[PDB]
């Protein structure tokens, strides 16, 4: 794989196309609480919904704080359209920087992410303006290739996986109408099905701690090899993605577990998690679902090549991370059939969800990557190896 073409930084437009009229381009800062609040309020009543239209993510304002202010992050790549009269936020679109690997090829991409149209402003083709404006905005700064995903199927996927979810709550899941009460069964029932158990199994579990960076950085790498596709991992990355900051961040959003070998003290697995609640938009009983998300994890298992030995040993540590997700309140654990995934998901009692997600390179390249998946779309240990990147 490559590029698909070369960018002039010569013939990179210094100015910015039109817009609909009354309407115009914003750059936002979102270190200006006020700015950080509009985007808030665009996503939370403008962003991705089911397709029954009972939910809504509803990321948070320390979530978008951290997801976008990550390091390297610019401003310029943070894109809003305001309304010229009112001045409000109506429209965005954000990138990140990070490097990816492409079958062992390093790239410097942007992550591209919230893109977002008031409900009142969808349908009249703004999407396509508001692409080709961060797109300028990248080659202005040199970058040249994007990653990113998107529920909808566009040209040349990358790879697709599906999504899973293991109740944590299932009676919240119940009422709020996510999981259904399977016809001969009853509450009781399902509730037992999901049982979990008080207390973690895995020795030397503990949370992570900022003196673990190096060694987490190291081994989240060196599994990360394992896939095709992968984020290249910069120190500042482990720091800022994995080890959540209590002194300035108020609500938590990334959950990180070491485990520490009792015997050499050496940091020989991880596993990761962060919260992005969904608005349930018409329910007398609930108003939101706080979900967990599997994020990056790794184990030394791995790297015998022995796959009963790593199946056994992510049944254990993943079933650990149910049990904190359940002690830390979260209604539900969500995974993607990514990375070894498919090893756990169906035996750890996770249910298939509706929800596909499909992988895009923006000017690269390459052979579509397996995504963890058959061609009957359920869980294949032989289907893995292939998308080592998880967006949020
Ligand atoms: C080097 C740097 C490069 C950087 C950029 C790399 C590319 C990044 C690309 C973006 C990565 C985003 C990653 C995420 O954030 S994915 C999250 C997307 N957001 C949401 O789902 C929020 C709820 N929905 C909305 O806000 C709107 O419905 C959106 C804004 C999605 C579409 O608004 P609207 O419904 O009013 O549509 P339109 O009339 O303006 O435009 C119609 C055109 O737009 C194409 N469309 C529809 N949905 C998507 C989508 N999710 N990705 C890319 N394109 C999409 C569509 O096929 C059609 O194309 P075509 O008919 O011309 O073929
Ligand atoms: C708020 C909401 C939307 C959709 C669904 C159903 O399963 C999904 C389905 Cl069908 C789609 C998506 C989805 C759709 C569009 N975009 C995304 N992403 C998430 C990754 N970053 C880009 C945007 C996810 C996510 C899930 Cl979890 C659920 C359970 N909840």
């Amino acid at each position: 794989g490559g590029p698909i073409k070369i960018i002039d930084p010569e013939k990179v437009s210094k100015e910015p196309d039109a817009l609909l009229e009354g309407f115009e381009w914003a750059t936002l800062d979102l270190t200006n609480e006020t700015e950080l609040q509009e985007l808030w309020d665009l996503l939370t009543y403008h962003y991705v919904e089911d397709d029954n239209a009972m939910f809504r993510f509803r990321y948070s304002q320390s979530f978008l704080h951290w997801a976008l202010m990550s390091p390297g992050w610019k401003k310029e790549w943070h894109v809003g359209v305001r309304a010229t009269k009112s001045r409000k936020l109506v429209a965005s679109i954000c990138g990140v920087p990070t490097e990816i690997n492409v079958r062992n090829q390093k790239l410097k991409v942007v992550e591209i992410n919230f893109l977002c149209i008031h409900k009142k402003l969808r349908s009249k083709r703004l999407t396509p303006v508001l692409i080709k404006e961060i797109t300028r905005r990248c080659y202005l700064n040199g970058i040249y290739q994007a990653i990113y995903t998107a529920g909808v199927v566009l040209p040349t996927p990358v790879s697709s996986c599906r999504y899973y979810h293991r109740p944590l709550d299932w009676l919240k899941l119940y009422e709020v109408g996510f999981s259904p009460l399977p016809a001969g069964s009853t509450k009781a029932r399902q509730i037992t099905k999901n049982h979990l158990p008080s207390t973690t199994s895995t020795p030397g579990l503990r949370p992570m701690e900022p003196k673990d960076i190096d060694t987490v950085h190291d081994l989240l790498q060196r599994y990360l090899s394992r896939f095709a596709l992968n984020q290249a991992f910069t120190r500042e990355e482990v720091d800022h993605w994995l080890v959540h900051k209590p002194e300035t961040v108020k609500e938590q959003v990334v959950w990180a577990y070491v485990v520490e070998d009792p015997e050499t003290h050496k940091i020989t697995d991880f596993f990761s998690f962060y919260n992005l609640e969904s608005t349930v938009i018409q329910n007398p009983k609930h108003d939101n679902v706080r979900a967990a998300y599997l994020y990056y994890y790794a184990t030394e298992t791995a790297f015998t090549n022995n796959m009963k030995a790593l199946k056994e040993r992510l049944l254990m540590l993943m079933n650990d991370a149910l049990i904190l997700a359940k002690k830390a309140h979260f209604d539900v654990f969500n995974a993607l059939t990514l990375h070894d995934n498919p090893l756990f998901l169906e035996q750890l009692k996770f249910g298939a969800g509706d929800g596909q997600l499909h992988f895009y390179l923006y000017n690269y390249r390459t052979a579509p990557v397996p995504g963890g998946v058959n061609e009957k779309n359920l869980p294949d240990e032989k289907r893995m190896g292939g998308v080592g990147i998880v967006m949020l």
